[PDB]
């Protein structure tokens, strides 16, 4: 049977992530307040439709309760002041752990500091730490009780799975320094050709370390030059769903699946794969 | 890639080959049971405009993605399937499948093909360990070369049982003169999805044959699924059941109703495109 052996299931805010195909439910992570999210009126100030945001979060949680696939929120911030208000809102709407997500180190550090101030540290998953992470990111985490982080196995060599393992091994001493004991490895999907390499890296990292592994490909379809021009906008939905679930067919542990609106697509799909492997 | 896979050419459409080399062939059913464009299934009366549109919409997707899009012509009577074949053959030059649960209806499709010269464009769907001798005789007395082989078995979680079913069919193929078999490794329910995929892997290794399946029935029959999640939720579930075997290296999908071409084609195009970058790599074989 499709089992790796000796896999780690980390418990983060009472949610289990990691394990074996079929046996341990895939964790699905939907992003909210992402770039150009239409529920956001002003991304700098972080002004948004709270009714619509709450509904999006609760709709993912309803699907999660039905399938048994844990559903978490990935909170994106484009400014320090925005992400503070987003964190306060999400923490008011749900008890689940959630990710704080920014490409900008200063915004993630501001999220860490806000978690310390209002009392969210052990509910926060830092998204992400990479080989390129700044020392001040590692210091901010070290001076916190945040235990969990996404490790981005970033590499220019997008078709190499070994380059992603190398990237992970560059981050591993940063995790020790920061006190991160529950890493979730984002095996890094940049484009369509990265899809098989990221999946292979997940299998090799699960074999070597047993960490929970996953990725997200909304990205890879959004970056696919000529795709939408040819096939149309609606065609991105099945393409994104496929790119998001290929790694689950190939044994990974979680999906950063992109816009939280897509929960109604990704939960039934992944529920099907998990069920197939379980039985 | 190893170099042992058979890529069959049927009606100038290529099906199969080394994993990642060539586009997945996508096969959508038309005039299936309770298809709403059919007014009378016994007489084969149907909305010709809507049927033509369904076929042409799949072919536009095929022309854009490079995935060959074929029609699976379902018949519920002998007279209906003759008229369906004549319509489909008039609307496209592509090969197409003739499909019925009833042996006599598939035999009538064979006889019609012989009558109007369609034998090189027809794929008989399907031959199984349970096929009647009259089916094998009809094929033997024809120039039809291609058939879907259904690796049918009561043991739905067993991949060895599907290989056994294929090997029961091999001498029927020789007697019928089927030189281009396409192996439907038989998805029954959701738990059979990995067994069918593993069977396809073993068959590709042992024989060179193109392999595939479809899963449309696996979701329809999931007790409690539609009750828990919506009716809409069947579509992403069906997409997965249709694509898991492509992720695991198969060659074609019998994806169900031709209406779903706009769901299956973008998804499979994405897998094929990703795997093309890894064609003939040790990496893809490991993955």
């Amino acid at each position: 049977m499709f089992r790796f052996g000796n896999q780690k299931a980390f418990e983060i805010g009472k949610v289990n992530i990691g394990g074996e195909p079929g046996d341990n439910p895939t964790v699905l992570i939907g992003s909210i307040f992402y770039g150009k999210h239409k529920i956001v009126e002003d991304e700098k100030k972080g002004i948004f439709d709270k009714e619509k945001a709450e509904k999006l979060i609760k709709e993912q949680e309803e699907l999660s309760d039905k399938t048994g696939n844990p559903g978490l929120v990935d909170v994106v911030g484009m400014s320090e002041e925005a992400i503070r208000g987003y964190m306060e809102f999400v923490a008011d709407v749900t008890d689940k752990p959630f990710l704080v997500d920014s490409a900008i180190a200063d915004i993630k550090i501001a999220a860490v500091e806000y978690a310390k101030e209002v009392g969210l540290e052990k509910r926060i998953i830092y998204n992400s730490i990479s080989p390129e992470s700044k020392d001040k990111e590692i210091e901010a985490l070290k001076n916190s009780n945040i235990e969990a982080a996404v490790v981005l196995a970033y590499t220019f060599n997008v078709t190499s799975s070994k380059a992603r393992i190398d990237a992970l091994e560059k981050v591993l001493p940063k995790l020790e320094e920061a006190g991160i004991t529950k890493p979730l490895i984002d095996t890094f999907v940049m484009d369509v050709p990265s899809l098989p390499a990221a999946a292979k890296a997940a299998m090799e990292i699960k074999k070597k370390y047993g960490f929970p592994c996953g990725s997200g490909a909304h990205n890879a379809i959004a970056s696919w030059k000529g795709f939408k021009n040819m096939l149309g906008k609606e065609a991105e939905k099945p393409a994104v769903l496929m790119a998001n679930t290929l790694q689950i067919v190939l044994g990974s542990d979680f999906v950063l699946y992109g816009p939280i609106e897509d929960s109604k697509l990704v939960f039934p799909a992944v529920f099907t794969i998990d069920t197939a492997y379980r039985y």
